[PDB]
């Protein structure tokens, strides 16, 4: 079959041809019908080889929709033909975490050497892929696949990061989204389903602004040193109730505490070597919560399916071929992708 | 009356001998039975003259317990004679925060100059003080006024930044207490009431590790470099589910991200100027917020002062004259109050 | 001035002339703007002599806003000519419940003769009217006085009785609003605004039916002896996360019983005497918690102005004089007023 | 195999011997410990034909500890001899409310035929048990067996009851335990670990109002008509915050409206047929919630795990053997064991 790999570090991903998989028992293999390009994936492909630990060769991607080809020994609860979204932050499944769906955060995953699908474990962007287990299946119906890819992590992730804090976003209250790419133009359209919050968007390109204002932020202002003063205008001298980062850049984390409300919230989602709340007295408001999240949990996911079966997410994707799968990344590096880029085997 | 106050920067507190106050309308008059030194008083009369807010003079003592001596015009809902501690944070009461007792993280304070007693109002290091409202006063009943006044602020505070992140708190939890002091040995007792954490306190000084024990710590860590490792021996690799850094200290801080749990906590509650939390990826755990509370809310004290009550706190004090308030000081700036110290006048 | 008073037991209410009040010390004397008329009013005054504990004469109207008129001696933080809405569940302000701001379930208004307007203080029906402390009003600004009346309890109770459990209402979740009245029509829109609810409205009467999709119920369904299949047969075989029966007849809160989920809520909102749910095994899923809520809160207050203010309700009125009082509460008993009454003086 | 089974509608469970079963692809098998009686029990043999769900014959028993004894194909995460407690509750373990471990409200198990052991599927009062999947094992490590096995329905329903509204229980509430069985005397005690509620016990016996008070209840009081007014000169007028009631029958219930605080909650976890509390305006007070838990979650299972290891829970036991079982049940019906029966296969 034809994948997309990492296969040496500091390179460019590369199109090869590999043995179609064979599920083991407990396994279910997917035929794979759109699979998203994340920017997790060039954090991943820029790390040095001391760091990196997806193991070489690496099937690219962790946001995975498909339809069940095979079942392996044992699978009970699908059958062949079935539509589903691939949970990625796989867990252990038995320990406190893990029994209340938050393998996101299993304690054991490491010991065990479980690892996600496209960060240790063979990916979705490829014609099939195996899935682990039959509670990393989500059922999807009628969902289209391409809409649907992104849903495993551009929807998950911003989700469970304002699930963290939503009975903060009551009416009255204000959320800055920072970064409006696949994750943060999906997270404005949660922000819009689940709270009341206004919303206002940040983005250091104006097309982007256009595509937040486009899915239902209520305003929409240029990223950079004069950001926190036009938020600060727009939200009065009380400032935001939660701010959520997905750049996640020494200077967007500033702008965020600079105008985070006392008793807020800052969620620094997006990835940044080293770059940090400064988390003290004088130096953020009182009250004003700061968390990294990671991924999200399984009944998010399943909420964020809903969510897209009821029509309030409007996922804005390209589609690109297997052998695009390098060219989608470059596409990726530069910022010329709008929305989320999904790839199509 | 007699006062300890902070008359110029940069010197001791000096004992003064200034008028009675008589209560305006809405004010209440209370004879104070005991009034409560705390190590915020040391940071404030520490501050350049270009941060302190104070004003001077100061009647400092922002832990007060008194019994009302005169109602002023209008004032309703207690009588002559009535044992209350007083409501520090003191906030608008109008406000969103406000109207839900929150008026430690009043949004309007500021703007409309209201100062906490103790720090830009008079404190209760008096023979009398003034409440600006019978909303500030919540009733003890025959509670001790000696181990009644550092329920303001020592049993509040501690009370406070555990009750946001009570929930986490479930057996089979670790919480860590840094630095048993005065609000120290308290913030033990109330997680020992309200949940079922295994606590485990860490100070320099071997006798506040003797008075963590004595106040029903499970265990006690020398702090320092060798804490972290120690807190996990205690913990397994898990980590602690939340560490209260009544320090806050660069070096607590940074002891307490190398022991916190995944979607575990830090609450920052001890100030050290500059000293802060680094919150970025691979800084610290995933899910594990970070916060700095600010003393706490009316139901709060409330629930303090019931603990109280049913005997769930022993307030380890030392009593000290109006006389002694300033040799009180340089006892609490040498650290040799076992507890809380308390003027009586 | 002329008011809108209940004067004897089992009549109708009369317009009377009675003096214009005159605020004492904490008073406010508002001008009002706009008054409704709610179902309650209707209850009140069909109960008997034991039970009624209004008070006779009583002036009406438990729904008011106006404009400051006179300020009472020593009240600050309003001017006069600000625009307010009175909050009208008043409690102590002093017990643990007062001090989050939830009046409404305070424990010692009963005891000190707390008593709200339009049922035992004097109400909004009126030209004037007493508000007794200045934390029971809440600023409008400009908000159009006539849809601004309903929100102090055609908002604010089913806004309390939604947030009692809206994490429950999350993506994939339905809602069942039964009563497209003045309290459920509001509820419908509150439930689009803060949650991510289907929401499936259920009256009697066609026209209601055709109102509770002109706010943005996604279903509506015949009230009566089909409506529980009618449900079912929308939510599948799961039933309905919530059921907020804005009736509470007994027919109502049987077809509630009959339709609600596992792990569920009904909110017992609207008054039939002597109906009720029947809570126990085989008569009621597991863990579907039932409660009859009262009234709100006063931070929910100032969310649903919030909600108000940001253009997520359309409230449906009729306007009346004064003098068309009496037969404006005919017009509700008949179930000829097409959302909310309200009287204009 | 030597088991304890619900034979015939209306009559008293027996000894059998039927064959040690084997166990299946993702299975567990397990050497039986100790298994618990529970009052559920006598309702289950209590009811009529037509309502009766558990299939015949049934091994009774739905609260279970053992160790592991073979694992099915393909089943990791145990070893053998590994001690386990059984969570009871089967789901189906994919819809909403199992990913997040809240198997007990599984919107799916009834259309699957999933069943719990002890009430439709094989029980623990037997010496050897099914488990039908790894999820449905907790760890104990060393904890006694006999006092572990109540943990798993005598703590975990209880704790569940607790757990939904434990942010009502600060320091200042009250909550009422109403019945000091089996679930009742856990139940105070997770009040005391997790809460700094004051807690009231009530029953009938004067006896069970000593176990009470030994398992740290701050009052004990006498159960019937008088109780009402007995716990209102206790709490005040303002009642109880909360009133967990392991009886249910309609004169706890009402007893349970007529204490509990505005704003509060009534928990009826106690199966009487038939009885209900009356969610009314005039019938209960302004705000107090009332509810059937049923059962608990994985989370808190593993959480009355924990209380247990920690030394929070002291659970009062009695034992028995296998062929002393349909005794044990005629003993529970009389309301002679102080505290949890405990069956124990030699
Ligand atoms: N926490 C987690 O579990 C997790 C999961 C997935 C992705 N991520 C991270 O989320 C982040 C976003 O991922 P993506 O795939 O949506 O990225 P993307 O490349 O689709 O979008 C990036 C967007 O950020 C904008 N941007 C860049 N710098 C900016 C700045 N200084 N100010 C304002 N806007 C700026 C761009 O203009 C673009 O619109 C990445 O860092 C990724 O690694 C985190
Ligand atoms: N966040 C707020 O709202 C708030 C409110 C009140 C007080 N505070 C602050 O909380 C802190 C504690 O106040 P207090 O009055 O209890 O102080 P205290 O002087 O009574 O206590 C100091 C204790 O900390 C210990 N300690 C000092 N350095 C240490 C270290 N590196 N590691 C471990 N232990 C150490 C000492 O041994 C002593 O036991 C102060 O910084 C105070 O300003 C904050
Ligand atoms: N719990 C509280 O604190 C609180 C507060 C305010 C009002 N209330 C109560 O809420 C209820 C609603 O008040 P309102 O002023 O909105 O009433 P309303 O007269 O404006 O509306 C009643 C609506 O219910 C519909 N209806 C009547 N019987 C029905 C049935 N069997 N099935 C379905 N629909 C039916 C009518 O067609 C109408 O659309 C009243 O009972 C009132 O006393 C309670
Ligand atoms: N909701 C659930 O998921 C669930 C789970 C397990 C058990 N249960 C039920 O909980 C109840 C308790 O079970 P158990 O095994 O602990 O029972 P048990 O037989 O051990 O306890 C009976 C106790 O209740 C007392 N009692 C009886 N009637 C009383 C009354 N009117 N007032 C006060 N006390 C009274 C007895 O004196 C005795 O102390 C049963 O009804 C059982 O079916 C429910
Ligand atoms: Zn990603
Ligand atoms: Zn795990
Ligand atoms: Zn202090
Ligand atoms: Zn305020
Ligand atoms: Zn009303
Ligand atoms: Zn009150
Ligand atoms: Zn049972
Ligand atoms: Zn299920």
């Amino acid at each position: 079959m034809k994948a997309v790999q990492y296969t040496e570090i500091g390179s460019e991903p590369v199109v090869v041809d590999i043995p179609t998989p064979t599920p083991g028992p407990g396994e279910i293999l997917l035929k794979v019908t759109a699979a998203g390009l994340c920017h997790s994936d060039i954090f991943v492909m820029d790390m040095p080889a001391a760091q990196y630990a997806g193991g070489l060769p690496l099937t690219l991607g962790h946001e995975g929709v498909g339809t069940v080809a095979e079942l392996g020994e044992g699978v009970t609860g699908f059958g062949v033909g079935d539509a589903v979204a691939v949970y990625g932050p796989w867990g252990c499944g038995a320990c406190h975490a893990c029994a209340r769906g938050r393998e996101n955060y299993c304690t054991r995953a490491a010991d065990l050497g479980i690892t996600p699908p496209g960060y240790g474990s063979p990916g979705s962007m490829a014609e099939y892929m195996i899935v682990d287990s039959a509670r990393h299946l989500v059922p999807i119906g009628d969902l289209d696949p391409v809409a649907a890819a992104p849903l495993t992590d551009a929807g998950l992730t911003p989700y469970h990061a304002i699930s963290r804090v939503l009975p903060l976003l009551g009416p009255g209250s204000t959320a800055v989204v920072i970064g409006v790419g696949g994750l943060g133009h999906v997270g404005i359209q949660i922000l819009r389903a689940v709270s009341a919050a206004r919303v206002i968007a940040v983005d250091l390109d104006d097309d982007r602004l256009a595509l937040a204002r486009e899915v239902g932020a209520d305003a929409a202002v240029k990223s950079g040193a004069g950001a926190a003063d036009a938020i600060r205008e727009l939200t009065g001298g009380q400032g935001a109730t939660a701010v959520f980062d997905f750049v996640g850049a020494q200077s967007t984390i500033d702008t965020a505490q600079q105008v985070v409300a006392v008793d807020g919230h800052i969620s620094v989602v997006g990835i940044h070597a080293g770059a940090h709340a400064k988390v003290g007295f004088f130096m953020i408001p009182f009250g004003a919560s700061v968390v990294t999240p990671y991924w999200g949990t399984r009944s998010e996911l399943m909420e964020v399916v809903a969510l897209a079966r009821a029509g309030r997410l409007d996922i804005h994707t390209e589609t690109f071929t297997l052998d695009e799968g390098p060219a989608a990344y470059r596409r990726l590096r530069e910022g010329s992708i709008r929305g989320r880029g999904v790839v199509v085997p």
